[PDB]
């Protein structure tokens, strides 16, 4: 599973055409303010301790930048060892749910299986900007 | 090398703290319409024929995107095997000088070794993020 953590001031998305055949989750949009957008491709090697182990992980991040709102946004393009795609959102199904026992505050899984327009403001610190990796 | 190329509608960035000891470009901020945001990672194999293939290709899909600009943004997150800041440094300087012999829009590069801010506000079409590796 390869991740990106970015700190925004604020993010939002609109889902445009559908990238798959049938996307599994219902198109949408959404906007936010502070928040952790944490973009997530998740890898052929991914499984229940893959899982948990970013879960966990992303908790402790947000826990250091005093966020309390988490986005979880399915991306294809961090990684060229890609999972297929109904695997793919079974791990991210499974990640938000991982995320909600760890982390207090809010978690918005983005819908999968669309291309998106998205805006961001990305946070200037330190600390805003970070990728990350796990295994098992 | 690793790149995003991502397909803006505009996006503006702000250099922040400094990421490195001196960073060998001064500060600055930049704002944009609708341009090839091409985030860039240099990674250690990168060479002369690796700029000038990521040169070849960025310059490829731009004309395919109808895009007249393309920002080169130094981005240290999308690889787990980067080069040394000096040896990305001076690869990105060629990458910006071997696009402008492929590429007839306006090329800007972001300044190097910079915490940033950024703001993007990325296109929903198909093709408008995409990524790709260059080595040799
Ligand atoms: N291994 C994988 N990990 C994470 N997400 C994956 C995936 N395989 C497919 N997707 C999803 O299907 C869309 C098209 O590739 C992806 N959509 C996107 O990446 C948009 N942000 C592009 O505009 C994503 O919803
Ligand atoms: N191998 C590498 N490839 C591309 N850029 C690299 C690099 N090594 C260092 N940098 C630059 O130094 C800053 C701090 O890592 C990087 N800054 C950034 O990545 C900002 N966008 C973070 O806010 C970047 O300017
Ligand atoms: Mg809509
Ligand atoms: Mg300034």
């Amino acid at each position: 599973m390869r991740l990106l953590y970015l700190h925004a001031d604020r993010f939002e998305y609109k889902t445009v055409k559908p990238a798959l055949k049938n996307p599994p989750d219902p198109p949408g949009e959404a906007s936010f303010g502070e928040a952790l957008v944490v973009f997530t491709t998740v890898e052929d090697g991914d499984g229940p301790q893959t899982v948990m182990y970013a879960a966990s992980d992303i908790a402790s991040h947000s826990s250091r930048l005093k966020v309390t709102t988490v986005i979880l946004y399915p991306y294809a393009h961090l990684s060229s060892r890609l999972a297929k795609p109904m695997a793919a959102h079974k791990r991210l199904i499974e990640l938000e749910g991982a995320l909600r026992t760890k982390f207090p505050g809010h978690v918005h899984r983005a819908p999968f299986g669309w291309y998106m327009s998205f805006s961001i403001a990305c946070k200037g610190h330190p600390l805003a900007e970070l990728s990350r990796s796990f295994t098992e």
